[PDB]
Formats: structure tokens, C-alpha cells, sequence
């Protein structure tokens, strides 16, 4: 069972749930940020994602005429201790919403149990190595005003605040010399840029299909589903199955090329436009990568960075993670049936579509959908607007039927239009 911890931003450092941790991309460079353990292996650093970005990238465009309504900027987001607390409490509420039903509970469990392999492709077949950015992150164990002393701890996911564009949530993996452990069967510490308030809007759905122009319905997204979408990428990245650069050329609304990774993650009727050949090659690549992991497990003898780590305990943890089988002599191998079940679970089981169906959340029909302007949700921490159990679609307020709590024309008090330009663009899109 998954426990979702509680803390406030101003709560003191305890070297358990609240620490100073050095993120993966900042490894070796003694910069530590206040990190909060929301569940085992999952941390939240309520700061803006600045990796590979300059401070000027965070600024808004020079004026209204050159603004892009599809891309929202605000350099003042997360600038105070109180804004960093609002972020943490919103994340705890969203995580509590994810575990409120069986599907999301298992998603969090699969993420937690999906520990990165103790190594990558550079590591010898006979060794486990924890001294890399994709397996461990440094924790500051010394008090302020003392010479910095560290300890490497295991982690699976680190969620940060947004990068320059607030409404563009993204899950990132670690690359070493254009090779990602998260795409090679190993798995690796995943990172995310997340923003709960600025959500996506759509009008693609099963309705509107032939319906009158005035009777066209436009809805806003639930921040929990948006988070669950990104957590599926984390899952693929933790099990070493993230599909690398593979664009797919095409109900549906857009004909534009999209990544294979994004299609499987969205799910529903999306994996159907993928040629049976491409679909089979993605499956075969995962098998070949898992075959590499099993060969390593059969050859691993020592842990180079941690000669204390018990080889048998970790081999067993990896046997459970990848659902490998063992013979009478201890030798591991792949069982096609258990592999098929795990594969179908990671790629087709945990999708945005059936998470949306199970949670009564409204989402778009296809990923091949038009980008509508984002909207800002004023307060997610108010139960009169948003709940852990039901979302925006609250039963008492008659928002549970026809997903009316997500309908922009109906639940006008749950959100606010970012600008007059955003509304003007939305009105043209709703009535083409
Ligand atoms: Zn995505």
C-alpha cells in the first residue's frame, strides 16, 4: 500500500523525508535544493526547472502582438516560500487523487517497485554500479555552516516545478553520450517539469461529432490526469522501455507526426494507426533489451561502488521488476507469457484513455488533436471547486453528469481565462 507523506515547505530538514539533494544533472557540482519525499522513491523539489535554460528564457514575450497563447510564461512562478508551499500541498492532493482508485494506486506501486538497474551500458556485465547519475542522487548530511559531506541515496522520480513554458509538462531521462539507460532496458532516475494550475483545453471528444456549432462542448483538463499521463512516461523510463525518436505519420483532428512513445502513452484508438510492422519492431526492441538485462543478472558477481550490497537480494529485486523466471540452478531467463503480460501492462494497460475512463475524467478523443489555449485554475486546494475523490466533477454540485464540471461553458468559477486573446482564439476554434 502507498503512503502519501505530509509536510509544509517551512518544515525543518530531518534527513529522512525533507533533505538537501543534488539532482542528476547537477551531480558532482555541490548545489543542493530542498527536497520532499512524497512517497518512497519519489521526491518533489518545488523549484523551477533550470537545466539547459538561461534566465531570459523564463520571461514573457516583449508584448501582446508576439505572444503565443499556446505557450504561457511567468518568471514569477515559485519565487516565494509560500508559492513553494502551495505547490507541495497541491501535489500531495494530486497524489492522493491518484491513489484514490485501484488503477492509479497500482501505477504508483509499479513506479516505486520499478527501481533503476544498478548500472548502464558502460558498466561491465559482471558488475553492479550505483555511482552514476541514473541510479543515485547525492544527499547533504551536514548541517548549515559546516563543510559539505554527502551520501548517495537511491531514487526513482524527482518532480520539479515548470521550465520556461508553464503549461508544457515533460518527463526527462538521463543521457550519457547519446545513450539513455531509460531506453535500453536498464531504467534510470526520471525527472519531470510539472505545473498543476495551467491546464490543457480540448473539444475533440465523441460529442461535437456532427453536432450543431452552438452545441459544441469545450472542456478543461484535470491536473491529476495530466500528472498521470507524465507518470506513464516515468514508468516506461523506469522499466527501460521509453521509445526513442520514432515519429509516426498518420477519431482524429490533426494529421501531424507524433512520437510512438506519446501514442502508446495516450492509448485508446491511437496504437491503431501504427503499422503492424513498426508495432512489432518496438516489441522486439524491448525483448532484446530485457535479454541484455537477464544476461547481466546471470553474470553479475560484485557491486563495485557498494561492496556491501548483497548480490542475491538485488538480483531477486530485478527478477521481480522484470518478471523473469529462475531455474533449479539459479539461472534467469525470460518467460514469454510473463513478458507479454508485463509488456501489455506497461504499454497498453496504463494509458491516459483508460485512466480517464476509470476515474470519470473527460479527456480528448485522440492525441491527434488541435492545441486549444490553456486556462488557469484559480484554486485546486478548495473542496468546493476540486476534490481528491471526484475532481471537478463533484456530485453535490451536479457536476458529475456529462462531465459538466470540466465544461468551460458551465464550471466558469473553477477557472479564469489567462487573457482576452486566449478567449478570442478559443471562440474561433470552438466555432470553425
Ligand atoms: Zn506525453
Amino acid at each position: 500500500p502507498v503512503t502519501i507523506n505530509n509536510f509544509n515547505y517551512n518544515d525543518p530538514i530531518d534527513n529522512n523525508n525533507i533533505i538537501m539533494m543534488e539532482p542528476p544533472f547537477a551531480r558532482g557540482t555541490g548545489r543542493y535544493y530542498k527536497a520532499f519525499k512524497i512517497t518512497d522513491r519519489i521526491w518533489i523539489i518545488p523549484e523551477r526547472y533550470t537545466f539547459g535554460y538561461k534566465p531570459e528564457d523564463f520571461n514573457k514575450s516583449s508584448g501582446i502582438f508576439n505572444r503565443d497563447v499556446c505557450e504561457y510564461y511567468d518568471p514569477d512562478y515559485l519565487n516565494t516560500n509560500d508559492k513553494k508551499n502551495i505547490f507541495l500541498q497541491t501535489m500531495i492532493k494530486l497524489f492522493n487523487r491518484i491513489k484514490s482508485k485501484p488503477l492509479g494506486e497500482k501505477l504508483l506501486e509499479m513506479i516505486i517497485n520499478g527501481i533503476p538497474y544498478l548500472g548502464d551500458r558502460r558498466v561491465p556485465l559482471e558488475e553492479f554500479n550505483t555511482n552514476i547519475a541514473s541510479v543515485t542522487v547525492n544527499k547533504l548530511i551536514s548541517n548549515p555552516g559546516e563543510v559539505e559531506r554527502k551520501k548517495g541515496i537511491f531514487a526513482n522520480l524527482i518532480i520539479f516545478g515548470p521550465g520556461p513554458v508553464l503549461n508544457e509538462n515533460e518527463t526527462i531521462d538521463i543521457g550519457i553520450q547519446n545513450h539513455f539507460a531509460s531506453r535500453e532496458g536498464f531504467g534510470g532516475i526520471m525527472q519531470m517539469k510539472f505545473c498543476p494550475e495551467y491546464v490543457s483545453v480540448f473539444n475533440n471528444v465523441q460529442e461535437n461529432k456532427g453536432a450543431s456549432i452552438f452545441n459544441r462542448r469545450g472542456y478543461f483538463s484535470d491536473p491529476a490526469l495530466i500528472l498521470m499521463h507524465e507518470l506513464i512516461h516515468v514508468l516506461h523510463g523506469l522499466y527501460g522501455i521509453k521509445v526513442d525518436d520514432l515519429p509516426i505519420v498518420p477519431f482524429m483532428q490533426s494529421t501531424d507526426a507524433i512520437q510512438a512513445e506519446e501514442l502508446y502513452t495516450f492509448g485508446g484508438q491511437d496504437p491503431s494507426i501504427i503499422t503492424p510492422s513498426t508495432d512489432k519492431s518496438i516489441y522486439d526492441k524491448v525483448l532484446q533489451n530485457f535479454r541484455g538485462i537477464v544476461d547481466r543478472l546471470n553474470k553479475v558477481l560484485v557491486c563495485i561502488s557498494d561492496p556491501n550490497i548483497n548480490i542475491n537480494i538485488y538480483k531477486n529485486k530485478f527478477k521481480d521488476k522484470y518478471k523473469f523466471v529462475e531455474d533449479s540452478e539459479g539461472k534467469y531467463s525470460i518467460d514469454v507469457e510473463s513478458f507479454d503480460k508485463l509488456y501489455k501492462s506497461l504499454m497498453f494497460g496504463f494509458t491516459e484513455t483508460n485512466i480517464a475512463e476509470n476515474y470519470k475524467i473527460k479527456t480528448r478523443a485522440s492525441y491527434f488533436s488541435d492545441s486549444l489555449p490553456p486556462v488557469k485554475i484559480k484554486n485546486l486546494l478548495d473542496n468546493e471547486i476540486y476534490t481528491i475523490e471526484e475532481g471537478f466533477n463533484i456530485s453535490d454540485k451536479d457536476m458529475e453528469k456529462e462531465y459538466r464540471g470540466q465544461n468551460k461553458a458551465i464550471n466558469k468559477q473553477a477557472y479564469e481565462e489567462i487573457s482576452k486573446e486566449h478567449l478570442a482564439v478559443y471562440k474561433i476554434q470552438m466555432c470553425k
